[PDB]
């Protein structure tokens, strides 16, 4: 049943997904079609160990930096996709200049592992706009304290893929994790809830016409926000060693500005 008040949250819905489509280049529809061999041309080269690594890069330092700062490098350019994103989200820009920082920097890592889940599954992630797919158990493998950073974006990822959500679903939620009135600094916490309680409502419906049959979806996906700002807890924390273990290792500076007093 349409009313002009859902047919509001639909219209909002359609904006949310069309600018996600517009923003990330790589959707969870493609990545999934990748995965799943929908598929003579959009074979992913797959890199499993050294040898596949190197021949890899047909298609400088130490293996398990390089994969780092590669990794690095992707989140750079998904701060970058998420950051247009959020400029479409109604109301966003007219917020306060330093609340419109502080929720781009606390919102965009959760989002980050959001969408990474897109590219992963149980047994790795595609890499390189999907070009390629890097086994879980190989970079497992790489040397301390590199083996170890993936590996809690996979346990998340395996457990919030079975929610099934396709990117018109996921254009709704991240838009409902950027506008978070509970973010530490916030000037003006009012405007930000009224937003989200806004996204809130057309992620609710949203959730209900796309999944019929899947009951509390809503809730379900709502609580998994906690397992996102444990992962960027412990990513963070990881990162602290890293600095001290490999005092000869760069983070970039768009990445270190977001780490700077994170909870
Ligand atoms: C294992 O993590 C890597 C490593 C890499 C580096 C793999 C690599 C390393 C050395 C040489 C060739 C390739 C890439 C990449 O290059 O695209 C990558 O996308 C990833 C995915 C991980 C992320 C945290 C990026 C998040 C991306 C999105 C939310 C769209």
């Amino acid at each position: 049943q349409l009313n002009p008040e859902s047919a509001d949250l639909r219209a909002l819905a359609k904006h949310l997904y069309d600018s996600y489509i517009k923003s990330f280049p790589l959707t969870k529809a493609k990545a999934r079609a990748i995965l799943t061999g929908k598929t003579t041309d959009k074979s992913p080269f797959v890199i499993y160990d050294m040898n596949s690594l190197m021949m890899g890069e047909d298609k400088s330092k130490e293996v398990a930096i390089r994969i780092f700062q590669g990794c690095q490098f992707r989140s750079v350019e998904a701060v970058q996709e998420i950051t247009e994103y959020a400029k479409s989200i109604p109301g966003f820009v007219n917020l306060d200049l330093n609340d419109q920082v502080t929720l781009l920097k606390y919102g965009v890592h959760e989002i980050i592992y959001t969408m990474l889940a897109s590219l992963m599954n149980k047994d790795g992630v595609l890499i390189s706009e999907g070009q390629g797919f890097m086994t879980r158990e190989f970079l497992k493998s790489l040397r301390k304290p590199f083996g170890d950073f993936m590996e809690p974006k996979f346990e998340f990822a395996v457990k919030f893929n079975a929610l099934e959500l396709d990117d018109s679903d996921l254009a709704i939620f991240i838009a409902v994790i950027i506008l978070s009135g509970d973010r530490p600094g916030l000037l003006n916490v009012k405007p930000i809830e009224d937003i989200q309680d806004n996204l809130l409502q057309a992620l609710e419906l949203q959730l209900k016409l796309n999944h019929p049959e899947s009951s509390q979806l809503f809730a379900k996906l709502l609580q998994k926000m906690t397992d996102l700002r444990q992962i960027v807890t412990e990513h963070v924390q990881l990162l602290q060693v890293i600095k001290k273990t490999e005092t000869d290792m760069s983070l970039h500076p768009l990445l270190q500005e977001i780490y700077k007093d994170l909870y």
